């Protein structure tokens, strides 16, 4: 059932959908197939408590408390919710009590943390009114209303923590959609934010098909962000529709990551670092680093590194013991993923690791595939972003060469250099249009450091006090006296 | 003529147009009609410079000196600067010298101030890595890119400062269009920004109907970022291009400001207060207070006294001596101004003062216009933007009446309290859904105030602080040793 | 016992001292009577601590959660440390469970945030290296290193959470001295730290008469900084000494804030206003408003009621029933106080509300007093800090006389303005010498507002963003490639 | 004379003091030998003029533009400024020029834009007052009140604006005693700066013997902060002082900068690069890198083309061309300096470039001296501040043997790595206890770099966004409503 104003509802239509565990392939369950109506009644509940009096002026030590008490919450409930995560994400349960119970944690005490210290201004001003006149002009910090929040379906507890941790902080309610391949474990997130302290109709989750219910929620009069993440496509759309409104938009789209090894960086660690850059959470991560750059020197000695790595990947079931990869959230990316897979085989990339033959048998299961581009013919698998384990291996001579290529990208979320080379790989970085540069490591995120990418992979900026200057805005006052 | 690449211009087409001076409604000169041939060039040639390693790498005081010794021309420059503004806007000669070459220089000197100090954070991070590897976290406040600045025609060299001046601290290029009624003054300071030290390229100026060039500027694939300001329905066909763009946008649209006398405030302070809310810049203004407020008991007080002070105000040339207010801009826009005085009559309200007679032979010149509703009717010169020296002067009882309607507007940009009550005053701003309230004044704007509306009057903020958070990013960066 | 390295452990002399009830004045118990041996074990093993990998290179997200523990500890203990607050210190319990054990739990929380929100800067650089020489520049957030903190004995738990929960946030080490009035709660505080995770080492309490204790804390060249409110004639002694250490220092010293009743201010909230400014933890406060100054117009009606307020408190023992007032903290302290009523009466004011009888038979009780001084004498108990329920209250006739005598102090700590004149009260607030300013309160202290005076008041400020910057430094890093 | 009022003054008793030539050891002129009486009337003038209204409520605009017509004043009145350091100080014209004149007016520059920028916040509050009343709460950066500002002799222009700069900025007043080797510089500051429009008062210079005029200095009841940089041993006496008079103090003392050379770094580059570390300025430099270490691997070879580098360094009058270094700036300093090199050769140390024979005829004139420290001896000249050109460089076999010798010293203001090597570098910075490390460059400052050191080296922070924390305070304000 779904939650609007503390009410746990179906959908007006008394129609529902189908969510799988993608190991099995099987139904899991069933959630409400929500409409317009029911987007409706969620938006107008959040409307009306961002207007009451309880929430707008709740004392912010006691906003603190409510996520406070919720992380409290997400830990105490957490092997719950862990299974569940692997059950409908298909994610390993390991990953899922510590990346998505436990990290869904710490974002919340550090975004809780910010509900205390969010500040304005106080102002010189060189006006300049008559004289025995005086002046004082300050800003103030308010919240920007209610927040349409729109989830991914890699990590769907962090993913709304993400922006449900950050909104509220802030005193924004919101409206939340889950994806539609994951709904459960935003629901659960709901309930207990209720156990926490948090006020009916401060975050309401609406379900269903993205066409539809995603729609209603963007086009929504009384929204006032949108907060999206997913296809880099469909985030047209969405900016389309909220620049007419005059909605403030979060988007966080697509990206190609590319890592690049230089001359002098040891081969045993560079292919642990790819295999790590692109493997972690089956390559189903915006930042995955799929394009991987390694000089010409050690080339061969790193490709043949890593397809021992790969080769050694054992996929199967969540929950199962001495598994390493899981699955593909749904059967439609499973479908594409091995699309990517087989358009890189007749584009004439060298099928070093992996293929396109079922590792289970049942669920959606892809075997970890590296291409390796020899010859720097680009197969267009180099634009392709995949979301899947699947990964693309160039070679390079000089250092012009590889940035060049890196750039040469729609997108431009994320990158790796991997050298003890200071002036290179700070100078690598310098020339790299990419919004987050690791050095020596790849898919690091923290609740501290902004998150955000250049180009097609979106507008903004996620995480730290990146968060609070877009969760929040500014009113003037100026008095003369 | 127009600027692009250091390079004085024709149009491509040789087509021209006609620009004029308001008060002898006559041919001033012709400037370019620039269509999307010639927008192109001027984009890529910013693009080009932003990529220059002389612009991008510039030392951050040399920056700063280009901008300190342009404040410096432009009032060296500044008897001539005002005489063409005076000119092409009608604008009085002592506020064109006070307020557009002099606060002009002021907004330069400040964010001239800014361009040396542009600073991003040095952070923790809980990652975690393996024991023995130890990290350094930090962002990196970059330029946005290419700048499209469409400005428009009531301060023609002021609101083009007020995006070149924080843009060019930023590190950022520009493409400038003024508003076709006036372009003159900002191709001045294009060729003055070249005589302080700014290289080719950096601030090119476009000239056309806003109809074209506007539009091939928006939607430039090397635009990275739109400031404009003018139509809030223009703005949202910005708003739809900028959003499927995936570009950065500024919007500074229309208002309604309210102005609000309380029961304690003297009765000529406050007539005295609303007519310089209104009748400043021929009430040509986004924030004009053009809804007055008074209460109950000394509403007509406050109303007689206005009256007399506006049927005071003569009318004339900007270069004439004894004249307190000029013209409309174009004869457009004061036919325009015309039929909503005209409704208003017809929609029942009292004219107290003005009207729709011509004040003088030639011009587009309008009488100030005070409506009275009394009676607390919704006539229409309420919800409509006039952008000319018409008021409508309404009663009202309780404060929380006074609250509601200044509230009952598709924006809020602004707003004015009057009162030595801090209770009240306080607490009215507490409950006004206004970007910027005012305390015993109105229309304040300073280099260091951010400045920005809610609902319809746009998207963003302004100066100050704001400015700098508005035209940089920040790139993150990681480094794992 | 006291705490030095996660041991309990005694004086190595073996010297003890009492501590006493001020109710029924007789020994609670002991404490330890510790001397130079006993500062040093305790300021090495926090400087062996500070240097330890684990504290110092703590993840960020660590020492947020052990300081949350603590909060929560805090208030799940928190009936027992409000009975031992009470009894030790004579407050009145409820105030401990809310003011103590309450308030304490909020700072932490508060500080706790902060503790991963510590940033540095990321720089321009006009330099100016060779060409093709690139350089980048930040500044590092790092901590102070051992802290020494002496606390006053007026609120025990929470002055303590004042500097640990700060010093902590920032990785710095702790020792701290409780006063040898009140130590029991501080002790308590110091095991339940290790309770929610603080390594051993991290905070130390260390006990004794100021005399010398406080001195070698003082005088150690191992201790970086030094935090101390009390009496402002021996922060000078701690200034001169920490000086000449080259060492930071934080000096909370005293008060003689006045509290200004203009005409408008009606007399019922101005008079129930007075006496919660300094009748509140029975007039012991570095803030409490001991002058009072009303106007002319009523202030005989202001006075007549606030002696309506003193008659009525009754005084008495911190855990009865009915009781307003409790006692003062010791004997010393009591026998001060009273010899201040005493001058007072000589010095020719007029007892309009209580003495120098006591109320009770045992016990540090003092009688609530109010001194009219009419006539306006420099009855030079308004240039003496009592820490008492004492209350003098003049008249006055222009603002500018009143404010003459607010800033006709020695102090200037806190003020207070009544009145609901906007341009009066921000321009009183204009011309006092008081570093923080209430309008229409009184006494008000959060997290997340700074706090300090000026002149013989101290140096430095305590609370919100500016406890970070106090509790931390910085070190600059420029690297040339 | 001396300035003290807008005024040139000569000293109560007429008595007067010598300044001299340090080329051709000769008077150049004269000055006053100021004393108690002068410190006297210069500080009550100070504070006159702080509590001016003029200056005091001054736009913040108006405060900028002073120091941006006085940056414009020092460059073009920049050959006779810079005649006149070389002339006084001994330095070489060119970097009078560039470095003196030139990096003053970049330092009035970037702090007068900071004149504009100065804020507080404006915050939340969990209080918690009755139900109905709401509140607001903010902090106002203010000035800290008349500023003692006394230089050091080495760069007499540019450490004078280092401070007025700053002071000036915030609404500060000053009083400037530069030191008594060097006088005239600061003597044309001050009446350029009231070309520049700055009000009588706001920036008083007082001269004389050190002994006395500071004294009077630094005990002035009415001086508000003390910024010294000198001696580290008179910093003592001033921090002493201040702290019994409850005053801020600014402090910057001694440095013993270690540079260190690892492995992989090629040995031309090390050894220019230690050259420039400590024959800039002649060695008189706090940051001067006067203990170099290098590797055992190319030690030999780094010393050996470093002593090619010093022994062609031609020492002369600063105004003759072919010189590039120049005097020490006194006669007792010189005699200080040759004692230390003297005591070098007789701890054992080879001289492998310099010692003690003269160079010239006339004046203060040294070599440059190298001691190669082979055999790693405690000779101490390590551990005796020189400020002359004297290098003592020994070598080392592991990098964490380096870090214990750079952090055995009683100062850690700055140091160098030199290397291509990430880990190492980053890793070297972590484990210094310096406050200022540089890697592959040393001795560079900026407007925008903090600067201070750790341990003997001071108290402290003196520029960029450290500054105008040390040089403002706030007051608090919370208005209840």
């Amino acid at each position: 059932q779904m939650l609007i104003g503390g009410q746990w509802v179906s959908a007006q239509s008394g129609k529902t959908l189908n969510v799988y565990n993608p190991a099995t392939g099987d139904i899991l369950t069933e959630v409400p197939d929500g409409d317009v109506e029911d987007v409706n009644a969620a938006v107008e509940s959040a409307a009306a408590t961002l207007r009451s009096d309880t929430w707008r002026r709740m004392p912010p030590s006691a906003r603190e408390r409510i996520l406070l008490r919720l992380a409290d919450l997400l830990e105490v409930h957490g092997d719950e919710l862990a299974r569940l995560e692997t059950l409908n994400n298909g994610k390993l349960l390991i990953y899922s009590k510590l990346m998505e119970v436990g990290a869904s944690a710490q974002w919340l005490r550090y975004m809780a943390g910010w509900a205390t210290k969010l500040t304005g201004s106080t102002l010189d001003l060189s006006l300049p009114l008559p004289p025995e006149v005086r002046s004082r002009a300050s800003t103030q910090r308010v919240p920007v209303g209610v927040v349409a929040a729109i989830i991914p379906w890699n990590f769907p507890l962090l993913m709304a923590v993400w922006k449900i941790a950050p909104a509220l902080a802030c005193g924004n309610t919101v409206v939340l959609k889950p994806a539609e391949e994951t709904p459960l474990t935003a629901l659960r997130l709901a309930e207990l934010a209720m156990e926490a302290g948090l006020p009916a109709g401060a975050l309401n989750v609406v379900t269903g098909r993205g066409e539809t219910a995603g729609d209603a929620l963007v086009r929504h009069p009384k929204v006032a962000k949108v907060a999206f993440t997913g296809s880099t496509e469909v985030g047209r759309i969405i900016g389309s529709a909220c620049g007419r409104s005059l909605k403030a938009v979060s988007l966080e789209l697509g990206g190609k990551s590319p890592v690049i090894v230089l001359a002098d960086c040891d081969p045993q660690e560079a292919a642990e670092g790819a295999a790590a850059a692109i493997f972690f959470n089956h390559g189903q991560v915006c930042t995955a680093g799929s394009r991987l750059y390694v000089h010409e020197s050690i080339y061969e000695d790193v490709i043949q590194r890593l397809a021992v790595i790969g080769e050694s990947i054992v996929v199967g079931s969540g929950l199962e013991q001495g598994v390493h990869m899981g699955p593909m959230v749904s059967k439609k990316h499973h479908e594409n993923v091995l699309r990517h897979i087989r358009n890189g085989i007749e584009d004439g990339a060298d099928l070093i690791c992996g293929g396109t033959e079922a590792p289970c048998a049942q669920g959606f299961f892809v075997k970890p595939t590296i291409f390796a581009n020899r010859e720097k013919k680009d197969i267009r698998l180099l634009s392709q972003e995949v979301f899947g384990p699947v990964l693309v291996a160039t070679p390079f001579s000089d250092i012009a060469e590889v940035v060049n290529e890196a750039n040469r990208s729609v997108y431009g979320l994320g990158a790796s250099i991997w050298t003890n080379d200071l002036s290179a790989a700070l100078r690598i970085n310098d020339e790299l249009e990419a919004g987050t540069v690791w050095v020596n490591t790849h898919n690091m995120v923290d609740p501290n450091l902004p998150f955000g990418g250049f180009k097609d992979s979106g507008v903004g900026r996620e995480h730290g006090a990146a968060a609070i200057e877009h969760y929040t805005t500014t009113r003037s006052l100026v008095i003369a006296y």
